[PDB]
């Protein structure tokens, strides 16, 4: 169903929410696994959708942070309690990402269309329209 | 653009246009591109979503042919003025299709699809192709 890059991906986003202390995955989270690194490789940080594309990653970069240390922090027993509707959505858009694509597994390119056509800055602080074309043009040039 | 198998029917409708005498492309010109002549592989006609969709192609092509008797002149001269702007919405929709399903190319497949969503016979229980959804279930068998 899914690409090893994509699974990463996802699976860094439940295990921030572990390592954070937070309860529900929210976007955040998986916003949390596109930032999870300083290495320029990923697709998901600087050599980005959003970098590449429309907007400055640090925008980005701020968005997440702010929200994940706005997230109060949780006993370690419930840090990471259900994607829920939230994240199951996302995984299925990236499914219907995948239908639409024509493509055979999910990529971390799905999640973080899928992710991103869904979200929004959630506070004032920072601001970002959900350049969907800048995104997928950069999705399409690399890798594939 | 459209790809050969999409002209072919395309190029069909238009010479319809001219085979009629009729200064205009009519949506019924192109259904009748669509039916053609009795080869198998032609999915607007035989091996055809019609079938599949339990209807009879050739009492469809019979209502076609009631209403390519009811064009109003055959003139010579008047003859090839415009594709029209009637289809000109079906081409623009093809496209449309095109940016839904991430393909290079309009295939028959598409222009099929187009045309039926602003097709019609004038009847209550149409003998025409079957509907939309049918044309997707059976559609969606091709390609990918």
């Amino acid at each position: 169903q899914f690409t090893e890059r994509a699974l990463t991906i996802l699976t860094l986003a439940q295990k921030l929410a572990s390592d954070h202390q937070h309860p529900q995955l929210q976007p955040i989270h998986i916003l949390a696994a596109f930032i999870e690194t300083p290495e320029d490789g990923s697709v998901p940080y600087l050599q980005n959708l959003i970098e590449k594309g429309r907007y400055d990653y640090d925008l980005f970069k701020k968005v997440v942070n702010r929200n994940l240390v706005r997230i109060p922090q949780q006993q370690p027993a419930p840090a990471e309690i259900t994607p829920s509707y939230a994240l199951g959505k996302v995984l299925q858009d990236a499914a219907k990402i995948q239908k639409q694509q024509k493509d055979s597994f999910i990529a971390q390119d799905h999640i973080l269309f899928a992710l991103f056509n869904d979200s929004s800055i959630q506070q004032i602080f920072k601001e970002a329209q959900v350049d969907i074309e800048a995104i997928k043009q950069q999705a399409l040039e690399l890798r594939g």
